[PDB]
């Protein structure tokens, strides 16, 4: 479900330093008009069983330690604790195509593209496929 | 709308040599059910303006000359005869794909194709354009 390359990018010692930082006890601050499409479609889970394998809890920091893979390992450990506050306490807000499919195989993170067919064949085709 | 290459594939002293071969007498011939689907759509025409620029006797000749141009000078000319000979008596018969292409810059004579997909999304916009 998760991309093979996220433990292999940190370090096993610093991942229980950052792991004291995300105390649950600010999951019961949701509402149930978001919970709905959460558990409707927000997270990983199998699209033909519905066993979710995942908590919106560590959704947050691990969108935030995933999108901070390539850089110094002098300070990310500190600087993704920002991000996890800022997306925590709902000051940020992140759409369904960044949150529908982060740390996921496949890496598409768009959200609108454009496409102009002008008069010939070939193009039609093309612009088909 | 014809292709700029078969004047300059046959000589023009020949050409009325082969020329008196092919009185117009054998053109009343036909019946309504023949010469309704002909000029409906079997030779050449603008099909905006059905100004029709043939003639259901140079047909032949034209097709049969045209199908023989990469052929040594030396036997075509009495080769052509047979050809005409044949198609002209009704002996052999042509499709429209042959009849309707023929002498055309638009080079296409297959009457029919194959293709089959499977499973693969690359495979299926490629047989769709
Ligand atoms: N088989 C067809 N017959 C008539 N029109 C077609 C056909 N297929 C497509 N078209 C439409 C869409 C094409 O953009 C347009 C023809 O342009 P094109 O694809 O460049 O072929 P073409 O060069 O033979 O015609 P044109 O000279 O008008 O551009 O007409
Ligand atoms: N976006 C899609 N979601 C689900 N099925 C799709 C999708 N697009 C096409 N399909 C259908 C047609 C494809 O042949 C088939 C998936 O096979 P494929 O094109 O090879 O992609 P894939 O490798 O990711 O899936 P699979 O591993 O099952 O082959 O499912
Ligand atoms: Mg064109
Ligand atoms: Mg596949």
């Amino acid at each position: 479900k998760y991309d093979r390359h996220i433990l292999e990018d940190y370090s096993r010692e610093e991942f229980d330093e950052l792991n004291a930082y995300i105390d649950h006890e600010r999951d019961m601050s949701f509402s149930y008009a978001a919970v709905k499409q959460l558990e409707g479609k927000y997270l990983v889970q199998n699209r033909v069983t519905r066993q979710i394998y995942e908590t919106p809890q560590f959704l947050y920091v691990l969108v935030a330690m995933c999108l901070f893979s390539k850089y110094p390992k002098e300070a990310r450990l500190d600087y993704v604790k920002r991000f996890y506050d800022a997306v925590s306490t709902f000051k940020v807000s992140l759409p369904t195509p960044i949150m529908s499919g982060v740390r996921t195989p496949t890496r598409q993170f768009s959200s609108c593209v454009l496409i102009e067919c002008d008069d010939s064949l070939d193009s039609i085709n093309a612009t088909t496929s």
